[PDB]
């Protein structure tokens, strides 16, 4: 199973360890997928490159 | 953030109920992110799309 | 440049003809490219295999 | 709805804000998606990054 | 690494697992990556999904 | 078609070079495409951004 995470800069490294773990588990137990058979990538989004509703979070508060 | 799930069609109903929860709340504890912008979406691979080492998984003997 | 649509199963076909063409001159007159270098790409998603908030739409009452 | 626009690095800050404004409108009038549910990422692509006919737009006039 | 190759429906199944061998090798010989580590997704389009210039190839004449 | 190829940072500025131009070869000659009709994206990633089996590579040897 492969697995992309998409979201803001701004989580610390840790978090970002965090997350592919626990992820990685969510995934193990709900889908029966073998441990080394789970792959995650995290792709972060600059506020300048992210909108919602037509107003990039770059140009808010 | 968003969580795009790839991974061999197969799965029950049930599975994939239980992987948009589990993978929610890793998402949402590991990141600090709230539930109602934690976005999850499924793909499904057929084992004819699918190669690893040159091989389609439909191909393996 | 490329712009990919993900949407939700159902729009008619006549909607899908009018999201690529609006779609495409909205990007030709705001970033200065030709029509014959801008492409769409047009992805639909099934109720159950999207989720917000760890609920797939199809599970929401 | 989520739009990806996948384009060349070079262009301002100012068409790139715009670009977010017309793809929303050009969805919300087509598709009759709710404004707040559109949701657009820009994916910036490097020429050397980016080939076509087998030649990276680095590698051409 | 892992590529993914978007086409049009319509290639025989041959051709896919050409494609699959042939991309694999490519990938290979070219990044020194190895085999068990080279990933493959195919991915098919419709015509009424892929537009260029504002015209998806379904409505072209 | 459209070829994404996406692999940890490393590589030279050749080696991207080659990888265009083999891939692009492979694709012509397995699917029929016409050679002005195939797109290579060349996509990096970062160890501390891509995890295996629950473990981020930039936490490995």
């Amino acid at each position: 199973p492969y697995v992309t995470v998409k979201m803001l800069e701004g989580r610390t490294d840790e978090q970002k360890r965090n997350l592919v773990e626990k992820v990685t588990e969510a995934v193990k137990e709900t889908t029966g997928a073998s441990e080394e058979k789970i792959v995650v990538f995290i792709e972060e989004m600059r506020k300048d490159h992210y909108a919602v509703a037509g107003k990039r979070l770059s140009d808010m508060e």
